[PDB]
């Protein structure tokens, strides 16, 4: 009966068992269960999947099969009546830099990725889905409600393909459909180095023995390195401007060019590896390429861990932080470090932190050129605006001096994402991330809002007035009840995100509980955690506690004026101090003693 069994598409890997380095796949982290938290296995189920047919059909598939006696609302109707807003005045977060939003996307991309099924290649099925809006198999299109302005302009539907699932990726009947996590569950910089050998080697410089990561040979940022291009076709970064013909970037994660500020962040992280690999050589000229790579990799993975757990999670979770992520008490090998299916939705609170524009700023933190500020939607899959228009430095200044959007019950998701999203294969800046999120909840068999409230030991509202008391909002609760008819049926992404934020944080109680658990588990369940005794030397760890996002920018750009605390709102030159002030990474404790 014990289904430890199923998992056909995985090349079972032997473990070295006393190696000082993480694998690329994340395999061999846990000794008793070596697959635990490895890429290309099922997302963990904190609660049983919920499907129309108990097995695989998403709720809403059959237009006649109620959920608890009620029809589920169209995702695009929920989007339009709740998530959407016109007025970008008053929407900005007075105490979060745009870097707060950006770091979130980075950590999300380190932890999880459930890609679309690849069944449709050399087929018209993707076309027949998009072209004809015909629900079938892995085609689950987002249909427009009547009165939707997109009806008049785009067609009857937005296209949507169900996420990949384990064992068979085609045939019928499994305990329940389980979607894949294609990256490593550990906070291990997999987004820089890859989660597969195949890509991890292609990423590396294997012409020389300095342990360097490949760099662009076509283009340079004032002598500073760019990510190598991705010479695969069709390139969506080419598609968005066929005259510039600047391809998408190649990184450890396939998503690195989805928007110019994520591509930017990816560029900071690569340089930091190269900068480390050449410093390690300096001190230890006797070291080979492999040793340099792995030893640079290991520093960077520690860096992301510290920035995330010390700087980021306290200003997400606020008052709830200590309650879910109590201070570190060493490696526990009985902790599941796997990313849960519900986490990959919980973390999409990020979508309401994305504001409608991006600025480029000069060395005086003033407007860079006559189109310094641009709409978010023109920067999907846009690498040319980096190559042909100032390098990363003017964009890294905008991440310091501009603001994240604040979540708002009346202003959830900017139209730049809710109406104008571009997706690689489809042709138009005409999609809805909110609608996508909701269809995806259903596709993944997500339990409803009260199941999750129940799971987190929170009250479970059954009426309008219960829902009003929890949401502290009569109109939002009303619109929700009008759409869902019972709070039991509310899709967890919007249910969770409707909740007012906890003191000193940027999520409500339900999210703080779901996020809190997951981040506690990936820290506690990780054999290679930086503070885990025996991973670093006690001296290396005093050197490590001094890292800052301030310093990473200083070391890896030509910017000399930084805030101390890069995630809080910071204004220039008041909150901006010189780079010689911040603190460095002393790499002396990595000095190799031959004797
Ligand atoms: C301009 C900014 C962003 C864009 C354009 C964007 C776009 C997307 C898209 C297209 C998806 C795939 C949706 C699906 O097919 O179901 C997605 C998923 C996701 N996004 Fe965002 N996003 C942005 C910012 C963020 C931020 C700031 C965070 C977190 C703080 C975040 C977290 C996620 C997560 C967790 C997923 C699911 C990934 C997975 O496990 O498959 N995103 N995003
Ligand atoms: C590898 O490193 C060498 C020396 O640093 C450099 O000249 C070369 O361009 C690099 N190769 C690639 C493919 O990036
Ligand atoms: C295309 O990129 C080129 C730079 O090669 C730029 O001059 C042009 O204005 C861009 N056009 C669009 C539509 O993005
Ligand atoms: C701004 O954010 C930081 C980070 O949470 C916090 O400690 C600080 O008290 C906040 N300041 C104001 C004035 O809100
Ligand atoms: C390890 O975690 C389990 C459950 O995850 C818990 O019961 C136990 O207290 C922990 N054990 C140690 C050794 O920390
Ligand atoms: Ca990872």
């Amino acid at each position: 009966s014990w289904e430890v069994g199923c998992g056909a598409p995985v090349p079972l890997v032997k473990c070295d068992e006393n190696s000082p380095y993480r694998t690329i796949t994340g395999d061999c982290n846990n000794r008793r269960s070596p697959a635990l938290g490895a890429a290309n296995r099922a997302l963990a189920r904190w609660l049983p999947a919920e499907y129309e047919d108990g097995l695989a059909l998403p709720f809403g598939w059959t237009q006649r099969k109620t959920r608890n006696g009620f029809r589920v609302p169209l995702a695009r109707e929920v989007s339009n009546k709740i998530v959407g807003y016109l007025d970008e005045e008053g929407v900005l977060d007075q105490n979060r830099s745009l870097l707060f939003m950006q770091w979130g996307q980075i950590v999300d991309h380190d932890l999880d990725f459930a890609p679309e099924t690849e069944l449709g290649s050399n087929e018209h099925s993707k076309t027949q889905c998009e072209e004809y809006c015909i629900q079938g198999d892995n085609c689950f299109p987002i249909m427009f409600p009547k009165n939707d302005p997109k009806l008049k302009t785009q067609g009857k539907c937005m296209p949507f393909s169900r996420a990949g699932f384990v064992c068979p990726t085609p045939p019928y009947q499994s305990l329940a459909r389980e979607q894949i996590n294609a990256v490593t569950s550990f906070l291990d910089a997999s987004l820089v180095y890859g989660s597969e050998p195949s890509l991890a080697s292609r990423l590396r410089n294997l012409s020389s023995p300095l342990g360097l990561m490949a760099v662009n040979q076509e283009a340079w940022d004032h002598g500073l390195a760019y990510l190598p291009f991705n010479n695969k076709k069709p390139s969506p970064c080419e598609f968005i401007n066929t005259t510039a013909r600047v391809p998408c970037f190649l990184a450890g994660d396939a998503r690195a060019s989805e928007q110019i500020l994520l591509a930017t962040a990816h560029t900071l992280l690569l340089r930091e590896h190269n900068r480390l690999a050449r410093e390690l050589k300096k001190l230890n000229p006797h070291w080979n390429g492999e040793k340099l790579y792995q030893e640079a990799r290991k520093i960077l993975g520690a860096f992301i861990q510290i920035i995330t757990f010390r700087d980021y999670l306290p200003i997400v979770l606020g008052s709830e932080m200590q309650k879910w992520i109590p201070p570190y008490q060493g490696y526990n090998n009985s902790v599941d470090p796997r990313i849960s299916n519900v986490f990959t939705f919980a973390f999409r609170f990020g979508h309401m932190e994305v504001p409608s524009t991006v600025s480029r700023l000069d060395e005086n933190y003033q407007p860079w050129g006559p189109e310094a500020e641009l709409p978010l939607h023109t920067l999907f899959f846009n690498t040319w605006r980096i190559i042909k228009d100032g390098g990363i430095d003017p964009l890294v200044r905008g991440l310091l001096a501009k603001k994240s959007k604040l979540m708002n019950q009346d202003k959830m998701v900017t139209s730049e994402l809710r109406n104008k999203l571009f997706q690689p294969t489809h042709k138009i800046h005409g999609f809805d991330l909110a609608a996508i999120n909701l269809q995806r909840c259903r596709d993944h068999g997500m339990p409803g809002y009260n199941s999750w409230r129940g799971f987190c030991g929170l009250s479970q509202p059954k009426t309008l007035k219960g829902l009003q008391t929890v949401l502290k909002n009569k109109i939002l609760a009303k619109k929700l009840m009008d759409l869902y008819k019972t709070p039991d049926n509310i899709d967890i992404w919007i249910g969770g995100n409707a909740e007012p934020m906890v003191e000193r944080g940027r999520v409500g109680p339900l999210l703080a509980c779901l996020l809190g658990r997951q981040f506690q588990q990936i820290r506690d369940g990780d054999r290679f955690w930086w503070e885990n005794p025996g991973v670093f030397t006690e001296k290396q760890r005093d050197s490590l506690q001094k890292v800052s996002f301030s310093r990473l920018i200083c070391d890896n750009t030509h910017i000399t004026k930084v805030p101390l605390h890069a995630f809080q709102a910071n204004n220039y030159p008041h909150d901006f101090v010189d780079c010689s002030t911040v603190d460095k990474l002393d790499l002396s404790p990595w000095a190799s003693r031959e004797n």
